[PDB]
């Protein structure tokens, strides 16, 4: 089967009171346990996903203009005017220009003269934020494998019990672990694609905008060039000025109003006062292959993917990290507990590794693999 | 009486060590235990509040204007000019003019000419920010009922022990759990009400402001019309033009520069090695009647007030929610264990509700209530 | 010796599971304790630091113009050109100016006239931001004293295990306690000193400024005066005018990429089903001398160091706070456990006292320490 048991050292069971458990269930790993002649227990994270996020500032890319009308004045006719200066919906320019005998004018000199146009923007994109009433976890706990119940656990309301049997009552208590500041992160929606970028970048890209109806700074696609006895300009589509310009951002998968993530989670189970049944897996001593190259993650992290060519299944899978100096550092993994469950199956890791040149080392004695890996770090 | 034990599962009691307990009081609630021959213990969470908020950004509704001078060139004169032009105390505007004998000028043309007045503010309206050094909850513990001791505990010191005779030294451990993002949201305080907006949206209002004595984009508010052989405009008082802006906005009481809000906190007592008792309330089987209608609440949960018909008390309180589809989802209930201490007192319940069209069952069998909800969620 | 060791109250002992223990290592004290016959322990927070920040927004405080072109016309020549209106490296500034045969120009009027020049800043300040990927504490175990090993642990990867012979596997599981929001706080760099201001006033200093090349507003620097038959002018060196301005600032020492903070730390250990020995010391009666005066510190807290006369060592450091009113609160004490170690030593409190006049009062009976404190709280 597919699902790894808790250790021997995250739970207590209370003279009285009862069994409370650590548990991080992760994005696409579930975690096992039971006790004497109770049945089996599977702990799954569902999914993470963020639905329904408050839209920040839609922002014009591509707009065009209509009605557009002037009016211009002779010198000693004062200023020309147009009812349409107090519409925010009209770009209008003001400027000085020349009249003659050149345009049924008497006199030299140089001739009031505005001139406006009704802006509507065509193409918007979007850029939204994320908060507690946004995310959702769902979570599985299933009693070979049986029925299963799924818990859905927010950031406001993190505490689900459930009447599982032959176990009792269970409380979950959960809360995320390693993810993503949606608190400095916009999701940007522009046509069919989703990214993710910094606020502030995002707050600043020129264009015009409006409160997530009146556009602002519209001037920065519509302008005026030289009148004569005026014409509009204004540039293009945006979507390639753009796309050029999301260069670097976290690209996202992205269906209407959700949108899913790699979540990581970390409960504490709280059940009736029971003597649980712990494992501490051998310690790892086949080899292991690389399966597929050492990914970037966008909560962050860096996951990795080991093949275990050995007959142990299940161990604990030595792993071990360098700076560029060649210091061990004792962390910078994600995956607390990466255990080989079968061969295989390949086996992630997710680790945090430092700025600089790292050094990730898997596997116990030769035949190790050793990895250098590069990070470096702005917005 | 008034206050409701704590069940089987959540406080341990290690061989050796201590008692290790969870604690989950709301704004409205107390929670209760003892041990053999030992006194009863009530914990009840006295209140929260944030005091003395950092001011964020003073922007100006409505100003006056003071010692207006102008002064304006004929042709071949150059522009005029004005030492006020430094002193960001006035708006001042500098157009170009006609000029004849209509008004002392020899020649024909268009004359230089600029106009100051000093910008006075009257009425300010304050955005200010809630950070660490702002929030506490006072919290009661007391030892029918007798003598409390109130703790009060921070963001920044959450950690308070606190000496109970029969029961020994005792310390609490807490933390928010159902709240507000003061990252996200700014305290507005305009004459005698507090309003609470979303920061962007705040940032973002028409109107001269200052860092929390110097105004900004002044011009908001006064303006020039056609200069003559210049005039001054402005728009009114602004209490109006905003309220109607307030309108989605969560009101709020405050009082100078306490603000109380309805706090859910969460807490771990570490007491010395005692076996307490643990209740496990019976599942309740009357029916409920609908108080008071279902509420908004404005840590963003959604209140609706019970009350229970049947010789039960006391018992825990069977609810259910479904999303549109029809799904229960597990889930979405605030109000971790929500029990009938006493019939005559209805209940509270704080449940959050997803997306769209929500149902929520309250009650076992036949004569359960079930209310439709909606919801739908940007800024 | 150094250390100081674990009370009754914070650790469990499961009948099977394990041994469970709290733990709050601070900027400056280590945590003590063992089991029977087996070696000491000693748990140490190496210390905090934040490396490699991303750069948030490039402000110039000082540039210099280049390459200075005018292009003006007279009046029947429409409006002066230059292709460097295009260019954001030039500010450039289009003004009205008379011509006369003062200047080779045929007829009396107004010539249209502009006027460029290349913007080149010379001196930049720097305003960055810290997240996740650049938050790590150092964290010691050692097992008179020994070998040591050193867990570092962050933001994103709180969980380390660790091998300690003697006492075999100890998960460390750690989250900061009291310190800074660097989603409120900027760290700014100008030249060799590093500030540490509120975001949103940072992000309204009067400046050309670029996205973390293109400046922005240039013109606040540069600007153009009365134009002759045009002139630009400059605001000097900033260095000077911010140092007044950065005055009230949170300053901070740092290093290139790293700065270093005073991290407070939260761990719970795990490690494999232990009796461990707690000890709780005995409330002091010696008195209290006051070392070195009550100073702020920078995550918000109050120091005070404060130096023991008796012969208790070791012993728990009685203490106190009153509000103005006069009234105890309790709490408020950062520096959870506070105990004599040995005299000699002096001793640190770390406090976050109330808003207004605080009276802490430290040390049992007559000849107690009674300060007085003041507070009051914006950006
Ligand atoms: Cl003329």
């Amino acid at each position: 089967m597919r699902c790894v048991g808790i250790g021997n050292r995250d739970f207590v069971e209370g003279l009285s009171g009862a069994t409370w458990v650590d548990v991080v269930l992760e994005h696409g790993s579930c975690v096992t346990t039971m006790a004497k002649d109770k049945p089996t227990l599977d702990i799954e994270l569902l999914k993470t996903e963020v639905t329904n996020p408050a839209v920040l500032r839609k922002l014009c890319i591509e707009a065009k203009i209509s009605n557009t009308t002037t009016d211009s004045r002779c010198p000693t006719q004062g200023e020309a005017t147009l009812v349409e200066e107090q519409d925010a919906n009209f770009v209008c320019r003001r400027t000085f220009v020349d009249r003659g005998w050149g345009n049924g004018c008497g006199l030299f000199g140089k001739g009031s003269l505005l001139t406006c146009a009704k802006f509507k923007c065509v193409t918007k994109l979007e850029g939204k934020i994320v908060q507690y009433e946004n995310l959702k976890y769902s979570v599985i706990v299933t009693v070979t494998t049986e029925h299963g119940t799924i818990a859905t656990i927010t950031p406001q309301a993190p505490t689900s019990e459930i009447q599982l049997t032959d176990y009792g009552a269970l409380t979950l208590d959960c809360s995320p672990r390693t993810g993503l500041d949606f608190n400095e992160m916009v999701l940007l929606t522009m046509k069919e694609k989703s990214w993710l970028v910094h606020k502030q970048w995002f707050l600043d890209l020129p264009l015009p905008w409006t409160s997530g109806e009146t556009w602002n700074r519209q001037d920065l696609l519509v302008t005026f060039k030289t009148a004569h006895a005026q014409e509009a300009v204004v540039l293009g589509s945006q979507e390639g000025a753009m796309h050029t310009a999301l260069t670097g951002a976290t690209e996202i998968q992205t269906s209407g109003t959700t949108t899913i993530f790699a979540g990581h989670l970390k409960c504490r189970l709280k059940m009736d006062k029971l003597t649980l049944k712990g494992i501490s897996y051998v310690m790892c001593t086949g080899s292991f292959k690389l399966e597929k190259e050492v990914a970037e993650t966008q909560h962050g992290t860096v996951l990795v993917q080991v093949k275990y060519e050995g007959t142990d299944a299940p161990c604990k899978i030595p792993f071990s990290s360098q700076d560029e100096k060649g210091v061990t550092q004792n962390g910078r993994l994600v995956t607390a507990n990466p255990i080989v469950t079968d061969k295989e199956k390949p086996v992630n890791i997710e680790a945090e590794p430092p700025f600089g040149e790292s050094y990730i080392v898997v596997g116990a004695g030769e035949k190790a693999l050793k990895l250098s890996w590069f990070k470096k770090g702005s917005s």
